Order: structure tokens, then C-alpha cells, then sequence
């Protein structure tokens, strides 16, 4: 049996008081790990090459993954059972190499390591062939599923209606990777159509986006024995919501019932998403490793409920020896509320000493001690609607109630260790 | 460390819209499986021979089950952990070859792979002592229990009581198999004698069925590289809720409180059951396996709310090469509601391409894309009190609320994996 | 990968009725298990040293406990994520041979095996570097961290407050292990300082202890093929509760609102605590093995709510065979309330036939069928408020209701495996 997988866990404090408390920017989505996470999440993976003859073969994986706050020793929890999956490689004989494949399966997920952002990702139940060589390329075919919470009704009259139902979301992906584009650069190319799929009789509430196409071009240039990715998403309508390929094409929907149930009209995602990202992770020298973040992501929603955001950042590794190092990490994200116009902005500094497996920023396990600081100013935040988090935003100062964070600082340190094998 | 296991994961749609939807007929007791499973389930098993001595060692057994609707990647659920038992082999020297065993086990299941339904299945917690050797055949003797939820009051005055308590059923099994009848056949008898077993104090209500007894033959014919199992097995009293061996002795029981405590009159089991089973897999030939099903199960109870049912399929599997084949299955079912005097009746037709680790139809892991059609027309079905159903049945036609799925059909059509390792 | 754990699963029977139950005097803080073990608990734990470079090496291992009530095949449950943590060993040059680690971890844990009683576990999400090569003795320094409900308060007058939080309680635990006493004779000296740590803006309810020491000495005797180690602890405040080294320093806090939150006033854990215990495992020749335990353990609190306990108990095996043997194991149990000065005493007799895995009395796997008496005499118990177990206690006499199981016998009987791997 093949045992993989990921973990982490540690355990910190605040300066001020308390637990570690971990800082990101209101209207992010991430932030600068290093020294700031806050939860034991852990992955294990059992799998195993099941049977082979001559060049076939069939794989079958497993993945239960837990995630626990690391307040206690009993820690109870519902594991996520993630991934399910048979892989037959070499078995379509006039598809030579291809692999297909059906099961829960993380799908050719593509992220940033230091703010653990996945910028595509349509893992979850799906089915596919991949690797179908086209001599200039590699074409891979895939269709996955989500499901919305509510969003399909039985309309009686109008916009009453008698039930309610999840509502399931096809993506349909289409990827050709490994086109040479000039000396040790490739790219990838991608495009995403995902749709609400409604059972007979159910309907969509009044002005869901439905749909929604993607679009991803991925360039890789291998350089000072690391990498550098350049890329470029644009999505539209129903993939803006999660934005990593996967559609919401009810999002937005709501109902109250008095008993009469209404379904109020969707407050859509109709609008389209702009992503820039540069990352990469190379050497300088025998001393120095790198890894740096450039992203620009606008979500332009046509009901102006959207968010603007920038982040930048920068993790050196400096090698005192090949098991020992001291990290570095410097990242900041503005935000500007599409709705309000105002911007929030955060900067965290933190310093670490590691001790890992190996020389290089890449290597796990490994074991840190550091040191956390992290400064904000948040002109707003999202009306905080008693305890819900609504979709609309006001400025800090208007007395309304939101979920900003204001104007501070605070410094956390701590030990941790992240491993993935 | 020994991985073992079950794992079915895949990915669907209905024909008229939506996610895929699976088919049973209202009143049977399993449905039709090919390209007719809807969730992702997988029992991961971990095990390992912990001690060996000579012919003498010690087997210890884990299995963690996982059931989740594969509807999203990340899928929270409660896992059953539903064994942990050790077996010693060959510690009793008087008893040769015996192996003796404790703890949570799924012990001598028999089902029919087709319709995934077990007919004799006692597992869960238990002990016993197996395979002894008594020259024309082995002996087993097993114990084992299952609980009830509810069931046990300490009554005060009349059906008032003061508290519940859930009811604990025991199984004491025996089981004597390996009778050679005839050239390649082979006979297994075994009886099971069940009752609910009440704490000190605590009294089941009236009505309950208490005890009951089960009977079993199970004759085995090796033939055309495969086998048929013909089955006879009746059932008494409190062994025919569950049908499979496990007691149901407070089955019916219910209460209401006003704060006095009142414990309805139980609506019991008391009835008997008849089982006439016949399945098998034989190969004809270089390119053909068939598994086949015919089944005919009545519950006779005197409260007549019970079911006489009728099923019959076939499934024949065309080799095109080692690791490619057509599947196609065919099954009918027919219920009979006891109460009404009604009958439902399905029948689906399933065809499938699959890829599979091997050239039997019992070769898996298997890679499966199908398309599914069923007709049913169902003239009776259960009164559904409110959301709950109720034990009482309902013409479609009356009125009454019931879960009857009508006159009418569907067609489905997806990919799918499914494996034993 | 490496596979190793514990598990413990049966079948059992009371003699006048029903499932088999368990055995505990009201007031003890553990009771005699064998044969008195009424659930299915396992904890599975999949480890491996992922790298190895020389004497350096970095060892992962995880911990996933399961307990389930036994009562049935199909047993969900929310499974505890325990440990999750990485080891490096000869990391630090300059203090060679320790070994630097974070994340969960069960620590160095000390425990009585035949009343499953840890007298020193301060378990949980931790840092810290043990086995300091001191030249007398091995030096380990640990941090550790367990969280109360509730406990922490943002006051806005007076008792009143707007938020609550739950409050996180550090340990600092350092300990001196190795000292050579006498020939065959080690003592280990450990000093424990717990406080509860809260965040800023929130206070503790007036009266919450905070803090609090541990102080504990254990010699560990080897001879007779086995060993006996005696141990005395002394505990303060916050320390006293938990009373194994992790401190509860809101322990006792309440409130209650009416919407005004009221923090009561925290019904404290001030007092000390005094263990004095000796416990062992020898070997009486070839066909006898023999575990005993006595211990006096005394809470004196200053609000005089706790408890003086007198638990003594033996357990010799006798050997027929290197695979078989009878266990006899019967133990007393006497706790006196500080509060109404009432006794509570117990007194178990446990018959087992037994297979184990080996001739010792520590060798698992283990086979065992036994039966259980016990009788016991309880004069107080716990006021139980309804359905919670109250601080205070009340003689069974006075017409108040508590948990007292009054005069009384009872005797069970079934089957049980026992494995560690
Ligand atoms: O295994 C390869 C990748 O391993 C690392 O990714 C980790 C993340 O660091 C970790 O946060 C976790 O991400 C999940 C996240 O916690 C969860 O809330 C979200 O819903 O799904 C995320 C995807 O699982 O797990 C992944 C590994 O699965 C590493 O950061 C990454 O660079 C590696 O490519
Ligand atoms: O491993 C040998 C058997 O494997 C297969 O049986 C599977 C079933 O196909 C699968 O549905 C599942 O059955 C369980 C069912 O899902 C659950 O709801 C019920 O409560 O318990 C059932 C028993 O576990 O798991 C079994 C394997 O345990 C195969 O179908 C069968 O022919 C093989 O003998
Ligand atoms: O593995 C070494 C130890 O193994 C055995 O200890 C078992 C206990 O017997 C078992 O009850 C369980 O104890 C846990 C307890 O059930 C749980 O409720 C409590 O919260 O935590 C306890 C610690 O896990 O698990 C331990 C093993 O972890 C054996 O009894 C002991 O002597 C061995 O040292
Ligand atoms: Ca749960």
C-alpha cells in the first residue's frame, strides 16, 4: 500500500493574549501562511497500483482529510472523504498512453504554495481521459460535479413554490498542455464551461446566472533550477463565485417562507473575473532559495457587489546549513470594495527558523519556530447581519455593523511542522 | 500491514435533467445495480497477522466504512467503524483447524452481488468459535448482537412508564457446512434462534415479538467455471423484519408523551417468511460470463402488512478483448402489498462499456460507462405520514399520501468505478 | 508505512438482563476493566521515518481514535484526530542525541494499565525537545496546550459581559529522567506550571484559580522479570481538576442571561491534590505473572467539594500453557466525599480464560472469556440536577436526587479481544 499525503500542526500564541490568532485581509481570498495558520489540517492518502501487464496498468486512490482547531487532545471531527478513483493507464489502444479515469479525484489542481491559493481547481466527482498525445501537445478531456445548496424550486404560481432542491453544476474541461513555446518555456491552455443542471420540474429562481466559461493560459519557464508561471484567467457569469473552474450558477438565490414559500429573485454573479498571476520558486546561489506571489484578481460584478485585489509577497530561504534555515516572509494584499470603493490593505512580516528534510524551499517535513506581525487598516467590511455575513459592504465608519477589522496590529509566535509525502 | 476493501465512485445524469437518480421499486427490499448506484461508498480495511508460531497464529482486522453522495469534493460524513476483531487459528488442540474469534466482524456473509442483497448476514459485535472439524463437515457456533432504538420501558402503571431504554438483540448461530450431496455439490445448513434481551427492570410493550427462529439451505453446484447457489431459508416472528438473521424482537414499538409516558401497543412482527433463492455466475465459453438472479421472498405477517416479492435478472457480460467487454443487465421486480392486495412492478435494462483488470465478470477494478432505462408502474406504496413512512400501505388512486413513484420512466447515463482489493 | 495502534472490542452479558454494563464506584476516578469494559475502542496510527540522512532522521506519525458502543453492526461516529506531529532526531548538533518535535503528540504519557488510569499525560498540541544528554540523566523540556468551554468574558460592568470565549490553558513541562538511585533502581523528577492564557479584552469570572504546579517523582524498580514503580505527585489549583499534569484555571465558571449576560462567580479548583501510587508487573516463577496496583489519592479543595480515594487491586495469571492461561483479577475501590464525609466502596471479582499472543502478562493479542461480579455499597453521590451530574453532593439517604448507585451486586459475563501493535 502507497501511504502519502499532507499535514500540519503546531501551536502558537498571540502577543497580546491567548491562542495564535491568524491575520487575513477582509475581502482577500488568502493569505501568508508562514506563521499564520491556525488549524491542524492533515490529508492521508492510501493507495495502490492494483494490477499490471506489460505497459496497462489500474490505480486505485483514497483520501480522508481532517481538519481540527489543535485546542485539546480529543479533538472529534467529521472527516471529508475527498478521493475515490480508478486510473487505467494505456488501456485505449488507438489512444496510446492516455489514462482514463472515473471517481472523486483531486484534478490537475493548480495553486500558489506561500498563500495556499488554487487558482484551478474542478476536483470533486467526475470522470475524464487525459493525457491523449497530439505530438505538439497533450489534450485531456474532463467532466466534474458540485452542488449548490437549494436553488431549484417547484414553482407552483409564479415564485411560490412547493419544494426546494440542491442544485448540481456540470463543468465540462478541456486542457492541451506541454506546447514549446521557446527554449525551457510551455504552455497550457484551458477553457471551462460549467451550468446549473436542474431536475425535471425544478427551476432556477428568477435571474440566476445559469451559466459561465473560463478561460486559462499557463506559461512555465524552468530558470535558476526553479520555475516561474505566468497566468492569465478570465471568467464570466457563473464561474466568478468560486473562480477556480468550478460553476455557481444559482448562487445568489434565497426564499422565506410564511406557510407560503417564496423564492426571492437571485442576487446573481452575472459579471465576469480578470486574473494576472505571476509565481515561482528558483535559486539564487547556493545560500538562497525564492518564492514570490504577483497576483491581480477584479471580480466586476454587473450588480457592483464585487471586489478589486492585489497582492504581492516574497518568501527567502537562506541555507546556514542543509538541514537548517531562517525564512523570511513579507506579503501584503489592498482590497477595494467594488460596491463602497473604499480599499483595505494589510502587511504581515514573518521571520522563522526551520529545520528541515533536505536544502531546498520545496523540502518537507519541516520544523519552525517564528515570529509573526502583521499591521491592517480595513475601511470596510461586509454588513455583518447579526451573525451571517451578508454580500454587501460598508465603510468602517458608517455606523452600520460590519465584519471589518479596522485599524491595528498584532504580533503571534509559535512552532509548527508541515509535511507532505 | 494487509489493505483490503470495497470502493464504488462515479458520476451521472438523468436523462430529463439533474444529477443521475437510481430506481427501486417501492416494497422491494434491493434494486438492480448496474449503472443504478448513486453515492460514493468505500470500506477501507487494514489488517495484519500479528503472531505466528508454528501452525498456531493471530489475524487482527479493522474496517472503516465511508458513504457520501458525490455531489462535491469536500464531503463531510460520519464513518462506521464496523470491525475490529482478532482470530486465533488452531489454539484449541482438541479442536484442530478450529479458529476462535472476538469482536465487531462481519461474519459468513452470504449475498448476491447483482442486487447487492445479503440473505444471511448476523455481523456486528460478537464471538464464536468456527470451522471445527467434524469429518463430513465443519461446524461453527457464533453469538453476536444488534440493538433497537427504544423498546424497553419500566413501566409504572399500565403502558405509562418512566424511562426508555434501546433493545439489545442476541443471535446464537450454527452453521454446518461442507455437506458433499452430489459430484461438485455441496450443502450448508444453519439456524439462528434471536431474542430481544431486556435489562432489569425494563419490559418490552405489548405486542412485541420477543423471539423468533431462521432456517437455512444453501446447496452449491460448481459448474461452467463458475457455480450456482440455490437457497431456501424461513424465517419466524422476530426474524423477519431484518431477514438476514439479526433479531428485531421490539420491532413496532412506539410511545407517546403527554409529561406522562404512554407505550403504544407494539405493531409487531409476528409472521413468518419464505425465501426461494437461486443465483449464479458460469462462463459460456471463450467470450461470454452471465451472473443471473431469481428470487422469491414472502412476508406473511399476521398484522398483514406484509410483502410477497418476485425478482428476476440476468446479466451477461461479451469479452471484446481480456480488458474489454459489454455489459448489459435486465431485472424485474414485482411486489404484492399484503394490506392492499396491490402490485408495483419494474423492470430495468441497463447497458455498459467497461475496462476492467481482467476477463471475468468478477474482474475488478472495473471502469463503466453506461445508460440505464427503467419503467415502473406502481399502483400501491406507503402512507407518507407528513415526511416519515409509515408501515401501512395505500393504493396510488385512494387519496392518501403515500410514496408511490406512479406510471411512469426514466433513463440515466454516466461513468462509474468499482473495485475489491 | 508503519502500522501500529490499540484496540479493544467484546460481546457481554448482565446476569439479570440485558447487555453487559460496567462497573465504576461513583466518586473513582477509573475502575477495574478486566471484564468490565463496556465499549469498542481503537486508535489506528500510520507513521514512518520519511527521511534518514546519517544519525539525522525525521519521523512522522499520526493517530485516529474510534469508540463506538458496540450495540451494532453499522456504528457512526465522529472519529478524534489525536496526533498529528514530526520528530527530528540529532538535529541540534550541539546537543546531541535530543530530538526537537511539534505538533499533536501523545507525550510521554504514564499510566496503571490494569485500571486504564494515567496519572501523568499532558498530551496534546505541543512543541518541545527532549533527551537532553545531561551526563546524570536525560533532560526534556514540552509545552502543551488543552482549552475549557467558555471561561474567558468581555465585562462591560461589573460581572456583566458581551462575548465569551473559551479559555486555552499552556503547560510547561520539564523533566529529569534517568537519575541512578540505586542498582536497578531510576528516579525521574518532573515539574509542571499550567495557567489559563487569555485573549486580550477578556477576563476570567471572579475566583477562577488561573493557575497551578505538578510535582512528581517516580522510581522505577527493576526486578522479578518485570518492575514496580512508585510515584508521588503533589498538585495546586488549576492542576488539581484534570489532575494528570494539564491545567484548568477557569474551571468552575458559569453564567446565565436573561438579554444581560451574568458571569457567575467561579466555583474554583483552589486546594491541592496529594497521589501516592505504586504499582508493577512481575514474573513468579514460570507459571505466574502477577500486576497490582494501590493508590491513595487525596483533592482537598477549599470549597470542600472533593474527594479522598483508597483503590488497591491484583492481577495474577496463572500459565497451562505458553498460549493459554486464567486471569484473576479483583480490586477494591473506597471514596469519601470532602463535602458530606459519606464512603463509597466497591469491590470487583474477575474470572477470565484467556489465548494471548505470548506467555506474558503483557502479551497482545488476548482472547478472553470471563465473568464479572461486583458489589458495591454507596452511601453519596453526586446531586444529580435533572439530567447533569452536579459539583455537589448529597448522602443517598437525604431524599435528594443523586448519581449514587446505592447497595447493590450484579455480575456479567462474554467474550473480549485486547491488542496493541
Ligand atoms: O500535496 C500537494 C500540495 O500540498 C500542499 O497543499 C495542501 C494545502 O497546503 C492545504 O492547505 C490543503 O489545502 C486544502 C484546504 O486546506 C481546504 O480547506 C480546501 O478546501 O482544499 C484544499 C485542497 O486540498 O491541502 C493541500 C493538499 O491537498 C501544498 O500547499 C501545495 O503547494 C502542493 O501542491
Ligand atoms: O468484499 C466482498 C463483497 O464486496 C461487495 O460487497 C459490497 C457491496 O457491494 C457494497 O454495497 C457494500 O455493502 C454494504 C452496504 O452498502 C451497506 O449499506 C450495508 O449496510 O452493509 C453492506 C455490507 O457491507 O459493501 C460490500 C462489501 O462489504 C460485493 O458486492 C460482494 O458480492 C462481495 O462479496
Ligand atoms: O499503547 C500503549 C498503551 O496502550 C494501552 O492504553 C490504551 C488504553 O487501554 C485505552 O483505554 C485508551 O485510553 C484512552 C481512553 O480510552 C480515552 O478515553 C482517553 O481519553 O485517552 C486514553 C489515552 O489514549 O488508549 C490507550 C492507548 O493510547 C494500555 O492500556 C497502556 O498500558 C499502554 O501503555
Ligand atoms: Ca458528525
Amino acid at each position: 500500500v502507497d501511504f502519502h499525503g499532507y499535514a500540519r500542526s503546531g501551536i502558537g500564541w498571540t502577543g497580546s493574549g491567548g491562542e495564535q490568532q491568524c491575520f487575513q485581509a477582509t475581502g482577500a481570498q488568502s493569505k501568508y501562511r508562514l506563521g499564520n495558520e491556525c488549524e491542524t489540517y492533515a490529508e492521508l492518502k492510501l493507495g495502490q497500483e492494483v494490477w499490471k501487464e506489460g505497459d496497462k496498468s489500474f490505480y486505485f486512490d483514497t483520501n480522508v482529510a481532517y481538519s481540527v482547531n489543535q485546542q485539546n487532545d480529543w479533538e472529534s471531527t467529521d472527516p471529508a472523504f475527498r478521493e475515490a478513483n480508478v486510473q487505467g493507464k494505456n488501456l485505449i489502444e488507438w489512444l496510446p498512453g492516455s489514462t482514463i479515469w472515473a471517481g472523486k479525484r483531486f484534478y490537475q489542481r493548480h495553486d500558489v504554495h506561500m498563500i495556499d491559493f488554487y487558482y484551478w481547481d474542478i476536483s470533486g466527482p467526475g470522470a475524464g481521459i487525459e493525457n491523449i498525445d497530439l505530438g505538439f501537445g497533450k489534450l485531456s478531456l474532463a467532466a466534474t460535479r458540485s452542488t449548490e445548496a437549494g436553488g431549484s424550486y417547484t414553482f407552483s404560481s409564479q415564485n411560490i413554490y412547493d419544494e426546494v432542491k440542491d442544485t448540481a453544476n456540470d463543468v465540462f474541461d478541456v486542457r492541451l498542455a506541454g506546447l514549446q513555446t521557446n527554449p525551457d518555456g510551455v504552455l497550457e491552455l484551458g477553457v471551462d464551461y460549467g451550468r446549473a443542471n436542474t431536475t425535471d420540474g425544478y427551476k432556477l429562481a428568477d435571474g440566476a446566472s445559469k451559466d459561465g466559461w473560463m478561460f486559462t493560459a499557463e506559461h512555465t519557464q524552468s530558470m535558476l533550477k526553479g520555475y516561474n508561471k505566468f497566468v492569465v484567467q478570465y471568467a464570466t457569469d457563473a464561474m466568478t463565485t468560486q473562480g477556480k473552474g468550478q460553476a455557481r450558477g444559482s448562487d445568489g438565490s434565497s426564499s422565506f417562507t410564511e406557510k407560503i414559500n417564496y423564492a426571492n429573485k437571485v442576487i446573481n454573479n452575472n459579471g465576469n473575473m480578470w486574473r494576472i498571476l505571476d509565481h515561482g520558486a528558483i535559486s539564487l546561489g547556493d545560500k538562497w532559495d525564492l518564492m514570490y506571489v504577483g497576483m491581480y484578481q477584479n471580480i466586476d460584478w454587473d450588480n457592483n457587489l464585487g471586489t478589486e485585489w492585489w497582492t504581492v509577497g516574497v518568501r527567502p530561504m537562506y541555507k546556514w546549513t542543509p538541514i537548517m534555515s531562517t525564512l523570511l516572509e513579507v506579503g501584503y494584499d489592498n482590497v477595494k470594495s467594488q460596491q463602497t470603493g473604499d480599499r483595505n490593505n494589510q502587511y504581515k512580516i514573518t521571520l522563522a527558523q526551520q529545520w528541515q528534510a533536505g536544502d531546498s524551499i520545496w523540502s518537507r517535513p519541516a520544523i519552525r519556530i517564528f515570529a509573526t506581525y502583521a499591521k491592517w487598516d480595513e475601511k470596510w467590511g461586509y454588513i455583518k447581519d447579526g451573525d451571517n455575513i451578508s454580500r454587501y459592504a460598508a465603510a468602517t465608519n458608517s455606523g452600520i455593523s460590519t465584519n471589518s477589522r479596522g485599524d491595528s496590529d498584532e504580533w503571534t509566535f509559535g512552532a509548527q511542522m508541515e509535511i507532505w509525502w
